[PDB]
């Protein structure tokens, strides 16, 4: 169980940049696969879907599509990293990690994007 | 595999009734309490929350205090049972089941209500 927790709230991030936003979880030892579920999410749109490894590209949404990925290797930390390239005005919003890890919580992030000023 | 299911989307409920909105969820005749979580929310206001085996008291919004409570009866046959007794305009909105026994999905159901004069 535990909660999930979340270095920053706000991530302020220029057009056309990358951002990685992280959740941490209890992690402790290795990763046991069959107990991690990462739900990434925004505005109820799919971003992310791990359940126990599997990732299916079917299932995001095409506005995240070849951008949003999570970090796999950060799992292993305990760090659901979900990281966009190419940051979008569209992307600016409230994001929300759900995890389940032996337990389970969630928490909501905000993301404001600047403008490109072309 | 793990898939929250929903038998009512929409419930469209009187002033002072009660109503209960259910989330079904698969159990293979095997029910471990231990592994169970259920929590109940709407509009960012815990109703419930089920973790393992308990219901969690102190973490319900006073305004759901002894008026919601999950049906545990059902919990054994996959249902996640939220009943809320006399229903107020004020419980018109979205909920959301969240639930996590071996993996973990949720679902939303909206609740209209209704007072005819
Ligand atoms: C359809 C395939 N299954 C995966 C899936 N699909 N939609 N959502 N989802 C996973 C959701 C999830 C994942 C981890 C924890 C919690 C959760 C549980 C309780 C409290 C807080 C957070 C939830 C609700």
């Amino acid at each position: 169980a535990f909660t999930v927790t979340v270095p920053k709230d706000l991530y302020v991030v220029e057009y056309g940049s990358n951002m990685t936003i992280e959740c941490k979880f209890p992690v402790e030892k290795q990763l046991d696969l069959a107990a991690l579920i990462v739900y990434w999410e925004m505005e109820d749109k799919n971003i992310i879907q791990f359940v126990h490894g599997e990732e299916d590209l079917k299932v995001q949404h095409s506005s995240y599509r070849q951008r949003a990925r999570l970090l796999k290797d950060q799992l292993s930390l305990g760090n659901a990293a979900l990281q966009i390239t190419d940051v979008k005005l569209q992307d600016a919003g409230v994001y929300r990690c759900m995890i389940s890890y032996g337990g389970a919580d969630y928490k909501r992030i905000t993301v404001k994007v600047n403008a490109p000023y072309a």
